[PDB]
């Protein structure tokens, strides 16, 4: 026959084909030619050794991703899982199963084209993807069928008992890449049929960002999940808590005495946390019309950043005392009122390239949901009294940008106008950076030592995986330091719910602004009145 | 032979990598390379940059450099004046004349080979070198002859009378590039014969160190010059006060609340001011033997840096406000004791390349003179109580650099052994640099959270400092000149220790050249609040 050689030839054609779809229009005639030509010298080769702890290899692990046909598992969950295999963090005998109600004609065509198509670029690393796909299986069934979960458990129990390790049984990790409405039925089916083998093994369930839309809707949803799983088993991922630069916030603050001495109201004059984004709704205005920018990236993302910035020192580095301070600081904030808020809704841009938010057909006529929102929070405690906290977010803005911008009070004496406010910036995207801006005397001889200029002490990028998989590694370790807790969720909703009821009741209206600008100019007038000085 | 030039440029890149920023070396070599191109742009000697104030040109100006044939005026003073002319800072009609006892033949030949030979190595680029020499002149005479000053006054009066401006009279700046013992006679000759013309002008007198060798001998010297000139007219230069990084110490502290909030004993755990030099005495041992390193670079240079670091905030940037705070902070310092000192004296290197300090022919055998000295100072005020202040200076050591190294108190509880002390480093030589060291999470592993690594926040942004001090004296900005009350109080801090080392109560510890110093000195640094480690 022609043994073994077939696997190498098939391992080429699937690699280009995923790039052909991502390359998209136009004609693919040249795309096949030079990409394989680039691989000739790209062709590692040593199998990556397991960096995983010896304790994790003691007994079997199973990873079940519900909604494998869903948009999140395709573009994010599974591609993140492949990234962990390249790092060796997965045990060698790991078993992955994709669960979805959709019928699948043939799994082998499906994994080669529906899942690997979103994989991270594989010109230097594509050969390892073929070995990775052997671990993946697929399981068709309903999310509410206790019978199918009794059928799925029989499949997991075989590989759990086939494991080659001193310990027996199996740990299980479920990833609910599902709409929130489906979450309750799945955990019921897991509790009635998918619980770990009695001989041993733990269970943990990851759930996705949407937790209702107000303080009451989120509270009952967690109440629905209480009977089936406790807080230690639930892992409410936030997209940003796994980010490198924001995990540094707990270290940049407390590990350094210089920052801790000035992290108080006596020195800090203003704090702002912006989430700027140049994209519009991208034709999915109805998917965003029911949300709004406040609950999309402000109640969840910027609030988690504000919690890490304003939290009191944890008693230890244990995950819960860190999260305990994250909740205690959020309880000092009185709920936002409409006087402290400014909304915006992007219109057709002067370029003519971006249709206005109302120009999209999916958006209901007369919509007042905000595409832009700047607001001030007020922390009532001895550390942060009187200090503005300006949260800002918006789509279709002048530039893609998310960063912190603390601004310390300047001491006008002696220098007066020769000096200005110090500020510490912590940027996460487009690129990670941190720097402190200060005034220093100019090198030229000048005179009176008054010829000064602003100067920054840039961190010099002292030294990969996206936060979606970095949190996946934390759930595999059981750390849970970077996952939202339910008490942390209820207080974050309480800050915004009274304001969210007012915008839903029409008491305030968005301010129009055409796309590609900074936003409504009233928002800049609002930021100027809340402690933001600038050069 | 055509290929030889290329090899040298790459070697200077090697030194910067080990010196600082020893992380992600790939990108570091790139940015350091482009900066070297601007180190000399080979700018054409076309226009002259006349940035000097027009009001400085309003009246005739004259500069008198006594000892013009002397070693200091030959290699530094006159070359510095040429750089100020290349910078355009001198008035177009400026007159400078040299004073020395020796008679000279063919004076135009003398400056062309004895003085221009030591001009800055920009002379290949300095097209107007001989044009600058036309302002120079020579004068032979005694330093104590009031008659020679009365004829020197007639020469200056002629050049002052040739000035072409509405203002009358002439301004006069005397540079005493002379041993200090001559200073009492020169100022007496200036007073009785060389004072500025009555119609207008001003007089200013630059004097060089040593400013005595003890508190009383310094007070005798200042009182000897007291009748002839006031403090506003006297300018006691210190070589370091003109350097950019130390002038920035006042700006780094009080212009920024961040440093201002932590510049106190609540946050500062230790302070170190180090002066290291690979160079040995190198055959000139006799002149250093009666001085010693304590009064060579510590009582003057390092003490001036310590005053700028610990001084209370001036009420204003006026020059007198800064010196006033410099004296009050020094008054809180109790004089150094013999227990707070460890002396050293370098010997022949293990390779034998640099001869030992006693191998030099000039040094008397058995000398107790120190080539090395580490000391602790104790400031006693609400801001600096209990914080060690470690001064250090030494010749023929492992490395040539001078830097400040603050160490902030470690925050133990949040991370335990995962973190360490913060540091703020301010180096001036070999190259200017400032950076603050901090602990940050190391990117990579999602868990642990105790995994951290030290990192620096480097600052990111030619008239040499000797020229800047002369320009400060011409402009009347006395901010960078030690005052009389500032000087004698600095002597009182050191003299009781200086009387002990002269009396032999402590003697230098031998140490081989090219090492950090005596091993006893390092444990003394560890025993007085220093604790930086990997
Ligand atoms: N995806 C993205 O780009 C982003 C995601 N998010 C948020 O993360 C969350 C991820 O949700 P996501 O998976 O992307 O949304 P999807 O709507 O794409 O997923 C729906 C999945 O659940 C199944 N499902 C639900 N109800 C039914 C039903 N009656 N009948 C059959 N199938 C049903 C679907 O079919 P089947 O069961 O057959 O598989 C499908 O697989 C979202 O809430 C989103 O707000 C945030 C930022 C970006
Ligand atoms: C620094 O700068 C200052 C002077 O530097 P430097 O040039 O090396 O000093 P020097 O001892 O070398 O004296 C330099 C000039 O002063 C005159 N001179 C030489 N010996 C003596 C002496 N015993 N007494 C008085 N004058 C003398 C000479 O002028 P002339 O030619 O007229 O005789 C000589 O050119 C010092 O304080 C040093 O620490
Ligand atoms: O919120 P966004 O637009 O998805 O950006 C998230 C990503 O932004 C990138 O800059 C980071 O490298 C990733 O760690 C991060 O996941």
């Amino acid at each position: 026959d022609q043994d073994a050689y077939v696997a190498d030839v098939d391992g080429i054609l699937d690699v280009l084909r995923a790039q052909v779809l991502e390359r998209k229009p136009d004609d693919i005639f040249q795309f096949i030619s030079k990409s394989a030509l680039s691989l000739q010298k790209d062709r590692s080769c040593d199998r990556i050794n397991c960096k995983v702890k010896d304790e994790q290899k003691s007994r079997a692990l199973t990873i079940i991703v519900f909604g494998a046909s869903g948009d999140l598992a395709k573009k994010k969950t599974f591609p993140a899982l492949f990234d962990l295999y390249c790092g060796g963090l997965l045990p060698p005998e790991v078993n992955i199963i994709g669960y979805a109600r959709t019928k699948v004609d043939d799994v082998e065509k499906w994994k080669h084209e529906t899942l690997m198509k979103y994989f991270s670029n594989l010109s230097e690393r594509g050969c390892h993807a073929e070995d990775f796909l052997k671990h993946i299986s697929y399981f068709c069934g309903a999310y509410d069928s206790v019978d199918d979960f009794k059928r799925l458990d029989a499949v997991i129990r075989e590989k759990e008992n086939a494991f080659k390790g001193p310990e027996k049984g199996g740990n299980r990790l479920f990833y609910l890449a599902l709409p929130p409405s489906v979450f309750a039925s799945v955990c019921e089916s897991i509790h009635k049929g998918a619980m770990p083998q009695e001989v041993g093994g733990w269970v943990r369930v990851i759930i996705e960002k949407p937790f209702g839309r107000d303080t009451k809707s989120s509270a009952e949803l967690s109440q629905a999940l209480e009977p089936f799983f406790d807080e230690s088993q639930l892992y409410r991922i936030d997209h940003y808590l796994g980010k490198e630069m924001v995990q540094n916030i707990i270290t940049t603050r407390f590990a350094n005495r210089i920052f801790s001495a000035v992290w108080n109201a006596s020195n800090i004059a203003c704090v702002q946390i912006t989430f700027k984004e140049t994209i519009g709704t991208e034709g999915r205005g109805g998917y965003f019309d029911n949300i709004g920018i406040i609950r999309d990236v402000m109640q969840n993302h910027l609030t988690q950043i504000l919690a890490l910035l304003a939290m009191e020192k944890p008693r230890s580095l244990d995950a819960e005392c860190i999260r305990d301070e994250k909740v205690s600081v959020l309880k000092c904030i009185e709920p936002i009122t409409k006087e402290n808020c400014v909304l915006g809704q992007y219109t057709a841009s002067a370029d003519g390239s971006i249709p206005g938010y109302l120009e999209d057909v999916t958006v209901p006529e007369g919509s007042t949901c905000p595409t832009f929102a700047v607001m001030r929070l007020n922390i009532n405690n001895d550390r942060w009294a009187g200090v503005p906290f300006i949260l800002k977010a918006g789509k279709a803005v002048e530039q893609k940008y998310v960063a912190i911008r603390i601004q310390f009070r300047d001491e006008v004496h002696p220098y007066g106008e020769a000096t200005q406010r110090n500020e510490l910036v912590i940027r996460a995207q487009p690129s990670e950076a941190m720097y402190v801006k200060i005034t220093t005397k100019v090198p030229g001889l000048s005179g009176d030592l008054r010829q000064t200029h602003q100067t920054e002490l840039d961190l010099t990028y002292h030294t990969l995986p996206d936060a979606y998989e970095s949190l996946i590694n934390d759930a595999l370790l059981g750390n849970s330091t970077n996952f939202v807790r339910k008490d942390e969720l209820d207080v974050a909703w309480r800050i915004f719910t009274p304001l969210l009821h007012q915008i839903d009741s029409g008491e305030i209206k968005p301010i129009p602004y055409q796309a590609g600008t900074r936003g409504p100019k009233e928002a800049d007038e609002f930021i100027a009145n809340n402690g933001f000085k600038h050069q």
